[PDB]
C-alpha cells in the first residue's frame, strides 16, 4: 500500500524515460532545430498535461477500492468509452514493448558492432537480440513479479546517474572527443544549430518519433488498488512526473544542441585553426565540410555528429561504458511496465462481457489469477512488430494508438460534464471540460498529420465499438460488473418524470395485478402482458394470508426469487410482496401505497373467483367490498374470467385447465374480439382492445364493436359512434346496433337466477344486518329493498345482456364487456357477485371493465 | 400536382446531366483509359444506387401530405441527424451553382475566343461573365419561377437531341474533322486508349471531377408537396434517372475513347500513309508526334486531341454551333435547380429553431414566402466561388460536400434502422441496411483520399452539429422527447435495475422519512438530504388521519402540489400520501408497499415526540409500537430530536422556533460531530456521519469517536478500532475509549426520572393490562418486573450516558449515538419512551440509530 512517491512518481517517471532519452533526442536536435525541438516537447507536454487533468478527474470521481486503469474509467463513465479505451490502451502497450526491446537490441547491436562480434547483418542481429530479450521479459512477468518493486528504485538510480554523468560530461572540453563532434558550450555551434534541417524527414516526422518519449503518464492510475489514497496520490505523482521529464527532455535537447556539430569526420587533424575558407563554426582547427549531401534528396555520408550515428550521448558522457548503460534501466523497465499492464487491462475488460468472442483472455491461472493467454497474445503482438527491426517506423504506430487512448479519454471526459451524466461530481481544482475538448482535437488532428489512413482506420474502429456497446441487449450476465451507473441513471429518470408541466397529463395505463404468487395464474399474466407492452408500466401483487406470527425474514429471499422468475420469462412487470391476515386488507397496502412518483398503478385488475357458492362463503364479503376499496380511490377496475379458474394446483380436465391457463403466450388469433360499449363514460373500455389488438399474436381480430342505442333512431347514433372510433383510430366500423335489451328476459333463466340466491335471502355474513333483522321483524325474508325491489331492472338487464353473449358473441377470442357498477350499503355484495357472475355465465374470456371516467384519449397524443 | 415521369425523372435528369456531360467527359478519357474512367462511372453509380435506395427507404416511411427534402429526413429521423444533413445540403448545392456557371461561364469565353471578342485575359472573363450570369439567375429565381415549370421539357428535349447529334455526329468520317484528332471507329485507336496517361492528375483527382456530374439525385425527393402519390413517384423516378444517366455516361466514355487520340496539331498534312516509322495509330497519313511531353513532369504543349482542347464533342458532333451548344441547356438548368434548392433546405431548417442565430433566414418575403435572405446567402456563397474561376479547383468542393451528405443520409437510415427507433418501418422492397452502412464507409473513404484535410474538418463539423443538437434545450416540433422518451427510459432503467445478479448486493441506503406534509419540518429534509443525495433515495411520507369518510377525489391535486413544492427547491426526493385512521397503521401501509424492484426504503426515519408527557397518552402507543412494527421488518431505524420544535405552525419564541427550525440549508460546519459506538452489529451508526461529513456545508467537521469497553486494555481496544475505521474509510485517531458506563448512575439525576415515570408506575396505556392486574391481585402496582426488577441496569446505563453526552459533547454539530432496543411484550412503551427521552434531554440534534444487521461495507465496494 505504497504512498504518492514510490507508488505513482517513480513508477510514472520509469515509464515515460524510455528509449527516446539516450537513443534519440540527439537525433531530434539534429533534424529539428533546437527551436523546433523545445517546441516538440512543449507540444508533447501540454498534450500530456491535459490527459493527465483529465485522468485526475476520473480518480476524484469517488470510487477508490478495487481499482486499476479500466475500472475508474468504466466505472465514472460508461461502458461504451470504457471498453474503447481498454481495448486501444492495452494494443497500445502491446505495440510499445515491441518499440523499447527494439531499442534495446539496437543499442547492443551497436555495443557488439564497436568490438569484433557479428553474427548476420545488423538489421537481423536486431531481430536474434530482440526475440531473445523479449521471451525472457516474459518470463519475468510469468515466474519474478515480486522483486519487480524492490528492483524500481535501483533503476531509477541507475537512470538519474545517467542523466548527470552526461550532463556533467558536457562541461568537460576533451580534445580527444574532438572528431566526434563535441566541442565545448559555444555561441557558434548554438547559432549553427539554430535553425531545421530536415534531412529526409519533417516536422511532425520528427514529432511522431518523440511523441513515445512523452507517454506512459498511466502507470499511476494503472494501480489504485495498491495506493494509499488514489484521489491524492495520482494527480500529485502523474502531474509531477510530467513536469520533470518534460523539464530533464528541454535540458537535453538545447545542451545537445550547443556543444555538437551536425556532421563529424572520425579522422583528427593537426591544425587548430583552420584557413580562413570556411567559417563553419569548427575554429577548433576541424574542416567538417565534404561530409555534408551534395543534393538536397539524400541522407550525409559521414558517420558521426548529430545527424548520424545514433549513441553521441555516450561519446559527451563522463563515463561511456557503465553508468550510460542505463539505457539498459530505461528501455527493459518500460517495456516491462508494458508487458504487465496490457494483459491486465485486457482481462479486467474480458470478466465484463462487453464484446463477445474475447472472453477466453480472462481466465487467470495461478494463486493470483495472472492472465496467461492474455500475456502470450502480448507476446505474440510483440514479437510481429518486432521483425520490423527499425525504431523510426515502430514508433508512429505508437504514436497513433497512444494519441488515439488519450483523444479518447479527453473526450469521455468533455462529454462526461456536457451530458450531465448522473454520477459524475469531478472533485478536482484543475479540470475545465472546454480544455479537454481542446485536447481532445489536438490530438485527433496531430493524429491526422502524422499518418492520415491510420487515423482513418482507428477513427472507424474506434466509432464501431462504441456503436456496438450502445445498442445491445442491456439482459443481465452481460457487463455486470459496471452496475453502479443503472442505479443512479434509474433514480435521475424517475426523478424528471415526476417533473413534467401541470397541463399536459398523459394517460399511459398502469395496473397492479392481483396474481399471487406469479408462477401460478399464467393466463392473466400473458394477458396484461398483452396490453402495457413498452406501453405502460405492469405490477405482480402477492397478498400472504399467515395470521399468526408471519414470516418477516423469508419474505426478502422470496421476493428476489420470484422476482428471477419472472425476469427469466419475457416479462415487463415488478413484484409486490405484502402480508395480512385476508385479500381485502392485504390489497389495501398495494392500492394506496405503491410505486413512486408518477409511477403509481392506475387500475386493478383481478380475476373472478369462480368457488363462490362451493365453500367458505364469509371471503366473498372480502371479494366485493375489495372493489368497494377500488372503485373509491378512482381507480379502474378490471375482473378477467375463463371458462375455468385460474389458480393452478396441479387429469383429463386437469389438463384441460392447464392447457388453458396458457392459451395466450403459444397460440395466435384467429378469431374476432368485440367489445361492448353500453356505458358513456367508459373510458378505458375502448382503450384496452386497441392496445391487446396491435399485436404479433393478434392479427385476425375483426373488432366487433357492438352498442346498445336507442331504438327510435338506429342511424345515426353509429354514426356518431364510428366517429368516436375513428378518434381512437381503433380503425375498425364492424357496428352493430341493439334495440332488444331488457324486453323479456328469459323467465327459464329467471327462474335459475332466482334459486342461485335462494339460500342468501338474508344476506352473506351480514351479522350486523341479520341481527338487526329481528328488533323490527319476526318473519326475516320481508327486507327486499336492498334485494329485489329496486332493482329488478338490473338483474334483467344482467340476464338479458348474458343472453345477448351467447347468441351474438358465440366464438371469439375475448369480449371488452362494460362492468355493472352498483353503489355500496343500498346493495349488498352476494347480490353484486351474483350478478357479476350471471353477466359471464358460460362465455368465452370475457373481461369486465369500468374505468375511473376522468379522461382517456390523451394518451397517443 | 405532377405525375412521377414530369415531376420526378425529368428533374432528376435535368439536375445530373451538368457541366462534365459535354466539357468535361472526353478528358476524362484523355487522363484515364477507357477502363479506369468506366470503373469511375461504375463506382459513382454505385453510390448514387445506394443513396437512392436510402432515399426511397425515407420517402416509404407513411407521411404523405406536406412534403420536402427536408420535412421527410427530418420527421422520419431525428433532428439530431436532419439538421446536419440540410445544413451539409444547402451548401453543397450553394457552392454547386458556382460550378455550373463557372462551365457555363468557360464555354462562353472560349466560343468568344474562337472568335476576335477578348476584353481581359481568358481567367478574368470568365469571372466577368460568371458574375453577369450569377446575378441574371437571381433574377429569374426570384421573379420569373413560373415560366421555368413550363421550360423544364423544353430544355430537356434540347439537350437530348444534343446527345442525338453528338452520338451520331461519331459515325460520320469527315477529312475536315481530322488534324483535330477525330478519326472513324478505329481498334487502333480503341487499343491505345485502353489504359490510363495521367498527364499531371491522379486517380481520384479525376474521379473528384466526374462526380459533381453525377451528383443531383435529391431533385426529386425535394419536391414532395407538389407530388401526386411520393411513395410511388420518387424511388421510380430517381432510380430509373440514375441508371439512363450513368448508361448514357458509360456510352460517352467509350464512344469517346474509340475515335479521337489523345493528341493533335492542328495542322493537315498532304499524305494519306505515314512514313513506316512510328507505329502510333494513325496510318491516315498524320504524325501526331512532337505533341508528347518529353518529361514525366509537364504538360503536353499541343492544342487538340482528348488532353488539351476541352471542346472535342463540338468537333466530333455533326451540327456544332447550335444543337451540341445545348451546354447552355444542360448547366444553366441544374444552377438554376441548385438557386432553387439551397435556400428551400435552409428556410425550412431555420423554421425548427435548432441552431440559434440562422433563424433570420427564414422570413419569407411576398406571397408564397420566398426565402430572399436565404438567395442573397446563396448568391454571396456562389459569388465567393466563382471567383475561383477555374473547374477542376471547384468541382473537388462539390465532390467533397455531396459525398459528405450522401454517407451522411446513408448513415442515418443504417442507425435508424439498427436502434429500432420508434416510427421507423421503410416499406421498400430494395432497402437493406448493411448495403447503406457499405455506401456511407465508402463515401467516408473516397471522401478522404481526394483531400484528407477537407474531410477532416468536414467530419468535425458535422460531428459538433450532431453533439450541439443531442444535448440542448427541448423544443422539437412534436413532445415526445418530454413525456415518452422520459417514460420510456424511467421504466426500462427500473426494470434493469431490478434485473441484476444476486451476489452483488451493495447497501446504498434508501430512507423513508416521516415528514408529514413537506413545508413543515423542514429540518428533517435538510437532515435526511444531507445523506442519501447522489448516492441514495429519499421517500416522504405523509399519513393524513382523516378518519370519518376519507377524501380521495383532490388528494391526486395535493400530491402534485407537494411534488412540485419538493421539486423547485434542491431536492431529490419523491412524495407519498396515505390515509388511515391513526399514523402506525398509515406507516404500516408504506413500510411494505413504498416503492417498485429495488427502490425500496431500507431505513426509516422519524422525530422524536417531544410532547408525550403532556396529555393523551393513548397514541404513545400509537408510536412506540411503529417502532416495533418497523423493526419487525428488518428496518434500520433513525430518531432525530432537537430541544425545540419541529414542525412549524406559523411572536419571538416562535422567532426562534422558525430560525433553529431551518438551521441546516444556510448555515455550516466549523467544529466537530461525535458518535457513540455502543452496539457491536449497528453498521449504520458509523456510516450516516461519513456520509453526512462528505458535503460542502459540513467541510470543516471532524468526527469524534465515542466507545465503551474494558480497562485493562484502554490502547488495545482502540486499535481494534482503528482498523474496522480505516475498513469504514473516516481514518480519525479521535477515539476516546471510556469506561464509566453502568457503573455509577449519579443519584441526584434518578429522582426526575423516577417521577416521570410517577403517572405511569402500572399505567402503561393499555386496557388489557389493567383489566388483567384488577382480577390477579387486588393492589394496581403489582407487575414490575418490567418497571425495576429486570431492567433497572438498563435504565441506569441511560442516565448515565446521558450525564456522559452532557460532560463530553456539550457543543457538537451532530451527535450520532445507538440507540437502545428492547424487547416488545415484556417492556412497556412508556417505559421504552422514558428510556429515550432521558438519553436526550437538553443536547444538541442528536440522532439515534440503530442498524438492521444485515449486511454493511458493501458499500464502497
Ligand atoms: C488544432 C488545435 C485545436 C485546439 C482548439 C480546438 C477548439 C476547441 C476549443 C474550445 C475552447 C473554447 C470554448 C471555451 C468557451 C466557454 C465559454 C464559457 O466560459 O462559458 C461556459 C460555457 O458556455 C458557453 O458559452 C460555451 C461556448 C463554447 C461553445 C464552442 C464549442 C466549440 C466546438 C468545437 C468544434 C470544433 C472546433 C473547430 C471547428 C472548425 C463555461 O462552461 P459551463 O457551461 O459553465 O460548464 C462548466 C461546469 N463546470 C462547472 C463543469 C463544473
Ligand atoms: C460528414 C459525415 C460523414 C459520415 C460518414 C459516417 C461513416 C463512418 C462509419 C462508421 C462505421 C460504424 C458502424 C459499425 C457499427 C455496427 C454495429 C453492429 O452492427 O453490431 C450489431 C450486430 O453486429 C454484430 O453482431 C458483429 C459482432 C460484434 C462486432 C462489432 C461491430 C464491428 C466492429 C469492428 C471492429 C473490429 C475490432 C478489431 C479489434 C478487436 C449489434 O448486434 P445487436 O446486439 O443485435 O444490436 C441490435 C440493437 N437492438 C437490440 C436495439 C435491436
Ligand atoms: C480515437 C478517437 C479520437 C476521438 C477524438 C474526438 C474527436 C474531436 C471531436 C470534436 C467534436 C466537438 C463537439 C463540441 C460540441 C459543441 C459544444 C456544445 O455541445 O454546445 C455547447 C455550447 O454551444 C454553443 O453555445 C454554440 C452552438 C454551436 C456550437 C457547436 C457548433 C460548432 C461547429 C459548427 C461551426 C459552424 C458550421 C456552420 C457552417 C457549415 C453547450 O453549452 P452548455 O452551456 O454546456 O449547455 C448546457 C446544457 N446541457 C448541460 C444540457 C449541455
Ligand atoms: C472501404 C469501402 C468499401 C466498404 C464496403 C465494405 C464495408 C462492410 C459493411 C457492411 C458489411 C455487410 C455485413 C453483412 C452482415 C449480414 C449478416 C446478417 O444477415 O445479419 C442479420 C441476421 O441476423 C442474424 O441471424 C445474426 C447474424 C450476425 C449479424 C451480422 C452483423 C455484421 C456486423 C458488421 C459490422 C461492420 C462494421 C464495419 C467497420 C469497418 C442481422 O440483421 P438483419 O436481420 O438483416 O436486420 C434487417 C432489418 N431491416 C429489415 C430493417 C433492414
Ligand atoms: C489499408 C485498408 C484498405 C482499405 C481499402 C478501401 C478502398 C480504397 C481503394 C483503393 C486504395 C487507394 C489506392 C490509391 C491511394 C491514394 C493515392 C492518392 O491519391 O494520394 C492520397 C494520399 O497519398 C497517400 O499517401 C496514399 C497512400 C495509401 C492511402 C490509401 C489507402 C487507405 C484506404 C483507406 C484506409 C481506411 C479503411 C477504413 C475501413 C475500411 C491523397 O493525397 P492528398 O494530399 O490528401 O490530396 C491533396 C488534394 N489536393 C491536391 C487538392 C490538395
Ligand atoms: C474520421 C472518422 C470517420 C467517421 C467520422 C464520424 C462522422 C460523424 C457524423 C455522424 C456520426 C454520428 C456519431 C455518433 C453516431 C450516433 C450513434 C450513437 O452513438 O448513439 C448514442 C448517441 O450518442 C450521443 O448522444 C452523443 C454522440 C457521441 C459520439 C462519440 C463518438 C466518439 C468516437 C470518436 C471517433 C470519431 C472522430 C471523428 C473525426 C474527428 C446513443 O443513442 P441514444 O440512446 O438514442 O442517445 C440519446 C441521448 N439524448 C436523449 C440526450 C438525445
Ligand atoms: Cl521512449
Ligand atoms: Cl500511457
Ligand atoms: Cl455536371
Ligand atoms: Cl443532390
Ligand atoms: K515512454
Ligand atoms: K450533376
Amino acid at each position: 500500500k505504497f504512498g504518492w512517491i514510490k507508488g505513482v512518481l517513480v513508477r510514472c517517471m520509469l515509464n515515460i524515460w524510455g528509449v527516446m532519452l539516450f537513443i534519440r533526442m540527439t537525433w531530434i536536435v539534429g533534424q529539428a532545430g533546437i527551436a523546433y525541438s523545445c517546441i516538440i516537447v512543449i507540444m508533447a507536454t501540454v498534450v500530456t498535461t491535459i490527459t493527465g487533468c483529465s485522468t485526475s478527474a476520473i480518480a476524484t470521481n469517488g470510487f477508490v477500492r478495487g481499482g486499476g486503469a479500466y475500472y475508474l474509467i468504466s466505472r465514472s463513465l460508461g461502458p461504451e468509452f470504457g471498453g474503447s479505451i481498454g481495448l486501444i490502451f492495452a494494443f497500445a502497450n502491446a505495440v510499445a514493448v515491441a518499440m523499447y526491446v527494439v531499442g534495446f537490441a539496437e543499442t547492443v547491436v551497436e555495443l557488439l558492432m564497436d568490438s569484433g562480434l557479428l553474427m548476420i547483418d545488423q538489421t537481423n542481429d536486431i531481430r536474434v537480440i530482440g526475440t531473445i530479450t523479449v521471451i525472457l521479459l516474459l518470463g519475468i512477468s510469468v515466474a519474478g513479479m515480486e522483486w519487480e518493486a524492490k528492483a524500481q528504485i535501483f533503476l531509477l538510480v541507475i537512470l538519474i546517474t545517467a542523466i548527470f554523468n552526461y550532463f556533467i560530461g558536457s562541461f568537460i572540453a576533451v580534445d580527444s572527443k574532438k572528431k566526434f563532434g563535441f566541442f565545448s558550450y559555444d555561441a557558434g555551434i548554438l547559432a549553427e544549430n539554430f535553425g531545421p534541417d530536415f534531412r529526409g524527414q519533417t516536422f511532425f516526422s520528427v514529432f511522431s518519433i518523440f511523441f513515445p518519449a512523452a507517454t506512459g503518464i498511466l502507470a499511476g492510475a494503472n494501480i489504485s488498488g495498491d495506493l494509499a489514497d488514489p484521489q491524492m496520490a495520482i494527480p500529485k505523482g502523474t502531474l509531477l512526473a510530467i513536469l520533470i521529464t518534460g523539464l530533464v527532455y528541454v535540458g537535453v535537447a538545447i545542451s545537445a544542441g550547443a556543444c555538437i556539430v551536425r556532421d563529424a569526420t572520425g579522422i583528427e587533424s593537426n591544425f587548430t585553426l583552420i584557413s580562413n575558407c570556411t567559417d563553419a563554426a569548427c575554429k577548433y582547427g576541424y574542416d567538417f565540410s565534404s561530409c555534408r549531401p551534395t543534393v538536397e534528396g539524400e541522407v550525409s555520408s559521414c558517420k558521426f555528429g548529430l545527424h548520424n550515428d545514433f549513441q553521441v550521448m555516450s561519446v559527451v558522457s563522463g563515463f561511456s561504458p557503465l553508468i550510460s548503460a542505463g539505457i539498459f534501466s530505461a528501455t527493459l523497465s518500460s517495456a516491462l511496465a508494458s508487458l504487465v499492464s496490457a494483459p491486465k487491462v485486457f482481462q479486467a475488460l474480458c470478466k465484463d462481457n462487453i464484446y463477445p468472442g474475447i472472453a477466453i483472455f480472462g481466465k487467470g491461472y495461478g494463486k493470483n489469477n495472472e492472465p496467461l493467454r492474455g500475456y502470450f497474445l502480448t507476446f505474440g503482438i510483440a514479437l510481429a512488430f518486432i521483425l520490423i527491426a527499425e525504431l523510426n517506423v515502430i514508433a508512429p504506430i505508437i504514436s497513433n494508438f497512444f494519441l488515439a487512448s488519450y483523444a479518447l479519454i479527453n473526450f469521455s471526459v468533455f462529454h462526461a460534464s456536457l451530458a450531465n451524466s448522473p454520477g459524475w461530481r469531478p472533485s478536482f481544482k484543475y479540470y475545465n471540460m472546454w480544455a479537454s475538448l481542446a485536447g481532445a482535437i489536438l490530438c485527433c488532428v496531430v493524429m491526422f498529420i502524422i499518418n492520415w489512413w491510420a487515423a482513418l482506420l482507428t477513427n472507424v474502429i474506434v466509432l464501431s465499438l462504441y456503436i456496438y456497446v450502445s445498442y445491445k441487449k442491456p439482459d443481465v450476465n452481460w457487463g455486470s460488473s459496471t452496475q453502479a451507473l443503472t442505479y443512479h441513471q434509474a433514480l435521475t429518470h424517475s426523478l424528471q418524470l415526476c417533473g413534467v408541466a401541470d397541463h399536459i397529463k398523459t394517460f399511459r395505463p398502469q395496473c397492479l395485478v392481483m396474481t399471487g404468487a406469479p408462477n401460478s395464474r399464467p393466463a392473466i399474466l400473458h394477458l396484461v402482458h398483452a396490453f402495457t407492452k413498452n406501453v405502460g408500466l405492469m405490477l405482480c401483487g402477492h397478498v400472504r394470508i399467515s395470521s399468526r406470527r408471519p414470516n418477516f425474514k423469508e419474505l426478502n429471499s422470496d421476493m428476489l426469487r420470484y422476482q428471477r422468475w419472472l425476469l427469466n420469462n419475457n416479462s415487463k412487470a415488478f413484484y409486490t410482496c405484502v402480508v395480512a391476515e385476508d385479500l381485502r386488507q392485504g390489497t389495501q397496502y398495494m392500492l394506496q401505497a405503491a410505486g413512486l412518483g408518477r409511477l403509481r398503478p392506475n387500475t386493478l385488475v383481478i380475476g373472478f373467483k369462480n368457488d363462490w357458492r362451493i365453500g367458505d362463503i364469509k371471503e366473498v364479503e372480502t371479494y366485493i367490498n375489495l372493489i368497494h376499496d377500488a372503485f373509491d380511490f378512482q381507480y379502474g377496475v378490471v375482473i378477467l374470467r375463463l371458462r375455468e379458474g385460474l389458480d393452478i394446483s396441479h387429469l383429463n380436465v386437469a389438463d384441460q385447465r392447464l392447457l388453458d391457463s396458457q392459451q395466450f403466450q403459444q397460440k395466435q388469433g384467429k378469431g374476432t374480439v368485440d367489445v361492448w360499449w353500453l356505458f358513456d363514460d367508459g373510458g378505458l373500455t375502448l382503450l384496452i382492445p386497441y392496445l391487446i389488438a396491435n399485436k404479433k399474436k393478434w392479427k385476425d381480430c375483426k373488432i366487433r364493436v357492438f352498442i346498445g342505442g336507442k331504438i327510435n333512431r338506429i342511424d345515426h347514433d353509429r354514426r356518431a359512434m364510428a366517429t368516436l372510433l375513428s378518434k381512437f383510430r381503433i380503425d375498425f366500423s364492424d357496428i352493430t346496433v341493439l334495440g332488444d335489451i331488457n324486453t323479456k328476459p328469459k323467465s327459464e333463466g329467471l327462474t335459475e337466477f332466482a334459486e342461485m340466491i335462494e339460500p342468501y335471502k338474508l344476506r352473506e355474513d351480514d351479522m350486523e344486518q341479520e341481527a338487526a333483522e329481528k328488533l323490527k321483524s319476526e318473519e326475516p325474508w320481508r327486507i327486499t329493498d336492498n334485494e329485489l325491489e329496486l332493482y329488478k331492472a338490473k338483474g334483467n338487464r344482467q340476464i338479458r345482456l348474458n343472453e345477448l353473449l351467447k347468441e351474438h358473441s358465440s366464438t371469439a377470442n375475448l369480449i371488452v364487456m362494460s362492468m355493472p357498477l352498483a353503489r355500496k350499503g343500498a346493495v349488498s355484495s352476494a347480490l353484486y357477485m351474483a350478478w357479476l357472475d350471471t353477466l359471464s355465465k358460460d362465455l368465452p374470456p370475457i373481461l369486465l371493465v369500468r374505468g375511473n371516467h376522468q379522461s382517456v384519449l390523451t394518451f397517443y397524443s
